[PDB]
DNA sequence: GGGGTCCT
DNA sequence: AGGACCC
């Protein structure tokens, strides 16, 4: 059963909303600032040479027309992700996100049908929407290439009623799997879309060239690879399946070489709503008992909106803590459950805080969250 | 340095 | 509770 999938991922989505919601920034250049560096920006700045992940300073003498804008507040982000994922859900019910600009969706039964629905005859010109990876020539006699064309029509489907109706751009990628979808997603930007025939997936995995390239190998699972000499996509592919289970435990060395040969079988997921909400908090000094007080009151005080709005509930609250990451949790007692609430819960937080750290000697640490999961009915 | 998700 | 991954 060959799949047919799609990944959407917005063009710098913080801007997007920001312009969206400022109309006066349409003729401006425009970035995003959380902390003291430009975590996004429109596309009218990177041609000014603003790269995303840049000092605010650089930013502003390399490019000085810049109107910067705070994106620590993700609210008005969150909302906007997911006015786009229930757009996506109207089309097809599984829709599987990926932080808030990015959607995979399986449109595997959504082409069944719209092929079936067409007559012998009307089986051409059937045509491709945007473009196709590589360049590579359609066979409209492999009914693969068939099923992979409409999944680029119903994509370029999404995108128009993306734009109209909510007023983004993005791009596409179709693939035969979440992988390739992804990976073949951005071979054209801004607001275009690729497909992905099954005789250029070796072409595209070996475009790659760092092997952390690949969605699933991460930092960790790199520097393991790199320190076994796998520096290619093809050393990857090439290496010793014994000695790579040794190095890496039998699940993961199964399952990242079947990626390096762009196999992927991991299935979409629907995601539905959120199972969890956190507000993190890094920084430079802390080393008291208060002061972790205000700042879980500060963190605390954030959540909470969030909850009130949300409707369910949560049955469990968590503290993490990275040293100088580690969590203590347990379950939010019946009372509390009351949507006054902020004492207790400090209380708890608190509790919490001094089993896992020593008050009555130094720490420091750099890091606070708060964290509400495991929330009913589930 | 956000927020999140699944696997162990 | 910790360790991976994605953004
Ligand atoms: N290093 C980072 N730090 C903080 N926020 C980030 C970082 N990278 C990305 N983001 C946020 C901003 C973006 O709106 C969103 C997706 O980013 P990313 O996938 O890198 O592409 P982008 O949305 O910035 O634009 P584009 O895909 O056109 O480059 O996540
Ligand atoms: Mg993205
Ligand atoms: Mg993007
Ligand atoms: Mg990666």
């Amino acid at each position: 059963s060959s799949r047919v999938i799609v990944h959407v991922d917005l063009d710098c989505f913080y801007a997007q909303v920001e312009m969206i919601s400022n109309p006066e920034l349409k003729d401006k250049p425009l970035g995003v600032q959380q902390k003291y560096l430009v975590v996004t920006c429109n596309y009218e700045a990177r041609k000014l040479g603003v790269k995303k992940l840049m000092n605010v300073r650089d930013a502003k003498e390399k490019c000085p027309q810049l109107v910067l804008v705070n994106g620590e507040d993700l609210t008005r982000y969150r909302e906007m992700s997911y006015k786009v994922t229930e757009l996506l859900e109207e089309f097809s019910p599984v829709v599987e996100r990926l932080g808030f600009d990015e959607n995979f969706v399986d449109l595997t039964e959504m082409v069944e049908k719209r092929l079936q629905q067409l007559q012998s005859d009307e089986l051409s010109a059937v045509t491709v929407s945007g473009h196709v990876y590589n360049n590579q020539s359609i066979n409209l006699l492999d009914v693969l290439h068939i099923r992979l064309l409409v999944g680029s029509q119903i994509a370029a489907e999404m995108r128009e009623a993306m734009y109209n109706q909510l007023g983004l751009t993005g791009c596409a990628g179709v693939a035969s799997n979440k992988l390739l979808a992804k990976l073949v997603s951005g071979v054209f930007k801004p607001n275009q879309q690729t497909v992905l025939l099954p005789e250029s997936c070796q072409h595209l995995i070996h475009s790659l060239n760092h092997i952390k390239e690949i969605p699933g190998i991460g930092y960790k699972t790199a520097k393991c690879l790199e320190a076994l000499g796998i520096n290619s996509v093809r050393d990857l592919q090439t290496f010793s399946p014994k000695i790579l289970e040794k190095e890496l435990g039998i699940s993961v060395a199964q399952r990242i070489q079947k990626l390096s040969f762009g196999e992927d079988n991991s299935p979409v997921i629907l995601s539905g709503p959120p199972q969890s909400f956190s507000e993190e908090d890094s920084f430079k000094k802390c080393s008291s008992e208060v002061e972790a007080k205000n700042k879980i009151e500060e963190l605390l005080a954030s959540l909470l909106n969030r909850v009130c709005q949300d409707g369910r509930k949560p049955h469990t609250v968590r503290l993490i803590i990275r040293r100088y990451r580690e969590s203590r949790q347990c379950p939010i007692p019946s009372h509390v459950i009351q949507k006054d609430v902020m004492t207790p819960m400090v209380d708890i937080l608190m509790k919490l805080f001094r089993n896992m750290v020593n008050v009555k000697m130094p720490f420091h640490l750099t890091l606070l969250s708060v964290c509400f999961c495991n929330l009913k009915a589930l």
